[PDB]
């Protein structure tokens, strides 16, 4: 649909017949190519084998030969400022 | 900096130094150019002209000509799964 607004005022576009559930996992809005503003509450994860532990520790459930290699973690504060980037080599014995 | 796995067995990779508290905003794991994991608990905005509320809805504090566009909201449930997909045509009244 359309929706008006005017200068020097602010405006809330409303997502149409929709209300917000705990069954709701993200909301995002764009303009073009523009990303303006995106929720998501599970984190991401690339598939079930891996997960992300309660205090930021990344778990691999099941290691097999191509899961080696330089993992890095880098962790933000709440302003977003980087305040920890490292790598861990991860070798696994054959 | 090297950490030692073995095939069939999991692992879990350490952030070294480091206590999550509840002023971290995102932790992030990556292994080269890959995304493997992510967790973010503040919303993604692209400036402070914008802010997502509870419900979900687009809040653009200042109204400018720039503004005016088309805007796409998208949400997906809790399993990725996509419910919703808006498009809203705002215009803004000089």
């Amino acid at each position: 649909g359309t929706v008006w607004g005017a200068l020097g005022h602010g405006i809330n576009l409303n997502i149409p017949n929709f209300q917000m559930t705990d069954d709701i996992d993200e909301v995002r809005w764009e303009r073009g190519s523009t990303l303006v503003a995106e929720f998501k509450r599970k984190p991401f994860l690339k598939s079930g084998a891996f997960e992300i532990l309660a205090n930021g520790d990344l778990k691999i459930k099941n290691l097999t030969r191509d899961d080696s290699g330089t993992y890095n973690v880098t962790v933000y504060s709440t302003n977003g400022t980087r305040i920890l980037d490292k790598a861990l080599d991860l070798r696994i014995l054959e």
